[PDB]
């Protein structure tokens, strides 16, 4: 409809990937210099490292007779900040480093990071300062932010500086007392401060607007830049085939899958937690439970790797001590839910092995759903993969226990609006990542 141009309104700088480089497609033609230390890929993601040559310099229109200033302006971008090093806590919490700086005659703005806090700073013509920040908890079991791509938007008008995270307002600072801010300085993208040589930042879709973006407009941009045909992993990157993944359940965040001893089923256990005793941090381990791997079903030709897309037909396997086993459901079960069947790769006609990976959520998410159908062409849906607490009435036992299950119930629950985010049928895949050490 070319009606999707709405999120381009008032844009004055739009950094985009093009021919192994970054260029401003705003139409105002800013000069962009990307140095050799900046890693760039087609997916619009760029990485800033500790290297001196890891920087980006953007030059804007020069102001000859008068000073160029902003009244209302906004800054948009996605970012992924790696988790702190357990052995480098002090440096993480105390050393602030600039990631992006835009100033001329000591006036302008900048974005800096101090540990788990992202900071927006304004400096007027007098040197007067004002800051608004977003800090995410580092003592939480499962963080929605640490080492995961998330959307940032900072808007400014003459009275308030607001920080929006993932389309929602998180912080606000009264800036009425701050004066004019020089806006045409060079914009330097580069890590600057006393940082660990291993520190890095990933950023994507950096843009500036010469207006105060509305929440409504920010939400739409959030939705549009979150949209993709491929599914994503726990970190927000594209989901792939033939890649080792630990499985996470949105509905039961502190649980993981473990092949139950002496059984062909997966039991659900509680995640181990940070063992040391730092008073600053806490988290549940993520690299635990069975190591799963997604294999392409339909047309399996020399599968070495690749991207998983919505509606793809797959095989959900996992390694049982070097051997690659598979996840199945019995073609027959009468309970509302039953235990999934874990076993070697076979063609048995006693159970279903084909899964279709879906996305029932209409809003941005990194979760997906796993559905077993009679077959690819059939519309008879068997059930969705999830977690359910069964009742093990032993002759003396009398105990309830969580199992990796399939459920007929979910099939109707995923239909309810708004889409249920708390469902135990929402999964996320976690691959080892340099940004997360435990």
């Amino acid at each position: 409809n070319k009606y999707n141009s709405e999120i381009l309104n008032n844009i004055i700088l739009n950094l985009r990937y093009k021919d192994n480089n970054l260029i401003d497609l705003s139409g105002y033609g800013a000069k962009v210099e990307v140095y050799d230390g900046v890693e760039l890929n087609d997916k619009n993601q760029f990485k800033l490292t500790s290297s001196a040559n890891s920087k980006i310099r953007v030059t804007q229109n020069q102001n000859i007779i008068f000073n160029s200033v902003f009244l209302d302006f906004s800054v948009s971008f996605w970012i992924r900040i790696p988790k702190y090093k357990n052995d480098g806590i002090q440096n993480y919490i105390h050393n602030e480093y600039t990631i992006i700086n835009c100033m001329k005659n000591n006036s302008g703005w900048k974005i800096s990071i101090r540990g788990n806090r992202i900071i927006w700073t304004l400096i007027d013509i007098n040197g007067k300062t004002k800051s608004v920040f977003f800090e995410y908890n580092i003592r939480e079991d499962i963080s929605e932010y640490i080492n995961r791509w998330f959307f940032v938007t900072i808007t400014n008008n003459l009275n308030n500086a607001k920080i929006y995270i993932n389309g929602k307002l998180e912080s606000n600072t009264d800036i009425k007392d701050i004066r004019e801010v020089i806006a045409n300085g060079e914009i330097i993208f580069k890590l600057d401060g006393d940082i660990d040589r291993t520190q890095f930042i990933w950023m994507k879709y950096f843009s500036i607007f010469n207006t105060e973006l509305s929440q409504s407009n920010i939400e739409e941009r959030y939705k549009i830049q979150s949209y993709s045909e491929y599914l994503k992993d726990f970190w927000g990157n594209p989901l792939m085939y033939n890649k080792e993944y630990y499985m996470f359940n949105a509905g039961n965040k502190n649980s993981y899958i473990k092949l139950k001893k002496d059984s062909p089923v997966g039991e659900i256990l509680t995640r181990s937690k940070y063992n040391q005793n730092s008073k600053y941090i806490n988290y549940r381990d993520l690299y635990i439970g069975e190591k799963f791997i997604i294999r392409r079903k339909s047309n399996s030709q020399s599968i070495n790797d690749d991207i998983v897309r919505k509606e793809d037909y797959i095989y959900l396997d996992f390694f049982n001590l070097n051997q690659e086993w598979r996840v199945y459901t019995y073609k027959y079960f009468k309970k509302e839910e039953e235990k999934l069947f874990l076993a070697p790769i076979s063609d048995s006609d006693e159970f279903y092995n084909t899964i279709q990976i879906k996305e029932y959520d209409e809003q941005p998410t990194y979760s997906c759903q796993l559905l077993f159908k009679k077959d690819e062409e059939s519309t008879d849906e068997i059930g969705l993969i999830g977690i359910h607490r069964f009742y093990e009435s032993g002759i003396v036992f009398e105990e309830y226990k969580d199992y990796f299950c399939i459920s007929k119930w979910y099939l109707k629950e995923v239909k309810r609006k708004p889409y249920n985010l708390k469902l135990g049928c929402n999964w996320q895949f976690i691959p080892k990542d340099e940004g997360w050490t435990e």
